Order: C-alpha cells, then sequence, then structure tokens
C-alpha cells in the first residue's frame, strides 16, 4: 500500500516514533518519503552485494532481516524480510527502531543524509495533527 502523507504521519506517531531516540516524526517522514515514496511493497535489489532493501524504510537484508538468499547476512531485527512488505507497518517500525539504536542513529540511511539532514523537513508533518 502507498500511504497518504498525513495518514502515515499519524500511523508513525501511534507507533511511538515521535522523538524515538531523539528523532522527530518529520525526520521519519522525510526518510520514508525518499526511501519508498511511502510504499510498503518497495524493493531494491543490490546486484553488487546480493542484498535487497525492503519496504517503506527500505531496510537491508545484509544486516536487518532474513531472506535466506543474501550471502553471509545476519538478521538483527529477527524478522523474515517478508514482515517488511506488509500493509501494516508495525513490524517495519520495530525494525527501524532497532536500526537507530545503533551508533549512527538516523544516519544509517544515506538517503536521510542526502535529502533530510540539515534541511527544512517541517513540510512533511504540516497539517497532519501530530
Amino acid at each position: 500500500k502507498s500511504f497518504e502523507r498525513c495518514e502515515l504521519a499519524r500511523t508513525l506517531k501511534r507507533l511511538g516514533m515521535d522523538g524515538y531516540r531523539g528523532i522527530s516524526l518529520a525526520n521519519w517522514m522525510c526518510l520514508a518519503k525518499w526511501e519508498s515514496g511511502y510504499n510498503t511493497r518497495a524493493t531494491n535489489y543490490n546486484a553488487g552485494d546480493r542484498s535487497t532493501d525492503y519496504g517503506i524504510f527500505q531496510i537491508n537484508s545484509r544486516y536487518w532481516c532474513n531472506d535466506g538468499k543474501t550471502p553471509g547476512a545476519v538478521n538483527a531485527c529477527h524478522l523474515s524480510c517478508s514482515a517488511l512488505l506488509q500493509d501494516n507497518i508495525a513490524d517495519a517500525v520495530a525494525c527501524a527502531k532497532r536500526v537507530v539504536r545503533d551508533p549512527q542513529g538516523i544516519r544509517a540511511w544515506v538517503a536521510w543524509r542526502n535529502r533530510c539532514q540539515n534541511r527544512d523537513v517541517r513540510q512533511y508533518v504540516q497539517g497532519c495533527g501530530v
């Protein structure tokens, strides 16, 4: 499914993402926007390291979820990558929370560094009632 902007914003807020490890909801919105355009089925195969990015946050199979086909990979979120392709994003959120509990925090995603870091991200949550 493709979320509407404010629909996703409230969905993320209800899931406890607002200020999680110091990350504002607007930053999470900007991340989802640039990673998948708010789409839960988005996938990207990386031919170089044989990994795949899954779902709304485009989480990578090399370290975060298990898809059984990524060489020498681990599963830090302890989830089948299938859980990251559900319309209900609860599992994807729990995994994103896991990702930011690591040292880099929200910087784990290069897209956030490119499109959100040091940028005005207010626009992602304006008028959503969050």
